[PDB]
């Protein structure tokens, strides 16, 4: 497995707007999960959303969405109604579920949410 890529490296939006990063990941045949994390400011990496949508736990209402685009390689990681407090760093992490369980992370990207 190759690590995903996460773009753009810097996204600047105005408070109230949506913000969308693109995670690109080219899978093996094998099952995988793609997690979107907020990395700072941090307690630890905080998982925001995942692909596939998690069915191991009850659903959770969220401003954060991960969608697979019809090309299958690209995924949108979106925030709705971005707040100043959403400013920080983010990454996407691919988890291979077979044959060996491993996680490979993208480089970080920064979200800057500016005052209206
Ligand atoms: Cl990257
Ligand atoms: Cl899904």
């Amino acid at each position: 497995m190759n690590p995903p890529t996460f773009s753009p490296a810097l996204l600047v939006v105005t408070e109230g707007d949506n913000a969308t990063f693109t995670c690109s990941f080219s899978n093996t045949s094998e099952s995988f999960v793609l997690n979107w994390y907020r990395m700072s400011p941090s307690n630890q990496p905080d998982k925001l959303a995942a692909f596939p949508e998690d069915r191991s736990q009850p659903g959770q209402d969220s401003r954060f969405r991960v969608t697979q685009l019809p090309n299958g390689r690209d995924f949108h990681m979106s925030v709705v109604r971005a707040r100043r407090n959403d400013s920080g760093t983010y990454l996407c992490g691919a988890i291979s579920l077979a044959p060996k369980v491993q996680i490979k992370e993208s480089l970080r990207a920064e979200l800057r949410v500016t005052e209206r």
